[PDB]
């Protein structure tokens, strides 16, 4: 059913300092995600040009964002390749460990948080805003996984039965009480305007 597994250390470690620096512009967060959608769709429409069935789980290449005031989530869709059980397990597909350090070394030398994206580990941004991160995974190769963690040093992936989905990556924001204003129209879409203007895939805000 439900496996538990403890973050590698600099995983930990790097969580920990997003969770607790004192830093105001949680904001870059949005780009972060949209930024991991448009990698992973680039993934999938190159493979796609060798092997045109790999799109027969959709053929549509884009982005949603989906705000719930009702559960208090934000909810980043991509239909992009997806990842495997072990990819899930491995860092999410990230080079975590590694990315980690040097990034925490350039914080020791001038960087700032908003910079985490150039280290390959942006996703962890998401714990700027969000008290607990779900994210639901289908690539062609799998089935359909859950991967779950509100920090302390754990995460758990199931097999997951919500719904079937075609292919992609969703990741589902529960924020802060203090963050809703991320479930705002008029919030997200400044954002989407100011840090992920031009972007090589339609995003999708739906509204309530
Ligand atoms: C490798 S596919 C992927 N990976 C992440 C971290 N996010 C998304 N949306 N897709």
């Amino acid at each position: 059913e439900v496996e538990t597994f403890a973050f590698q250390a600099e995983i930990a470690q790097l969580m920990s300092l997003i969770i607790n620096t004192f830093y105001s512009n949680k904001e870059i967060f949005l780009r972060e995600l949209i930024s991991n959608s448009s990698d992973a769709l680039d993934k999938i429409r190159y493979e796609s040009l060798t092997d045109p069935s790999k799109l027969d789980s959709g053929k549509e290449l884009h982005i949603n964002l989906i705000p719930n005031k009702q559960d208090r989530t934000l909810t980043i869709v991509d239909t992009g390749i997806g990842m495997t059980k072990a990819d899930l397990i491995n860092n999410l597909g990230t080079i975590a460990k590694s990315g980690t350090k040097a990034f925490m070394e350039a914080l020791q030398a001038g960087a700032d948080i908003s910079m985490i994206g150039q280290f390959g580990v942006g996703f962890y941004s998401a714990y700027l805003v969000a008290e607990k991160v779900t994210v639901i995974t289908k690539h062609n190769d799998d089935e359909q996984y859950a991967w779950e963690s509100s920090a302390g040093g754990s995460f758990t992936v199931r097999t997951d039965t919500g719904e079937p989905m075609g292919r992609g990556t969703k990741v589902i924001l529960h924020l802060k009480e203090d963050q809703t204003e991320y479930l705002e129209e008029r919030r997200i879409k400044e954002i989407v305007k100011k840090h992920s203007q031009f972007i090589g895939y339609p995003i999708t805000l739906f509204v309530e």
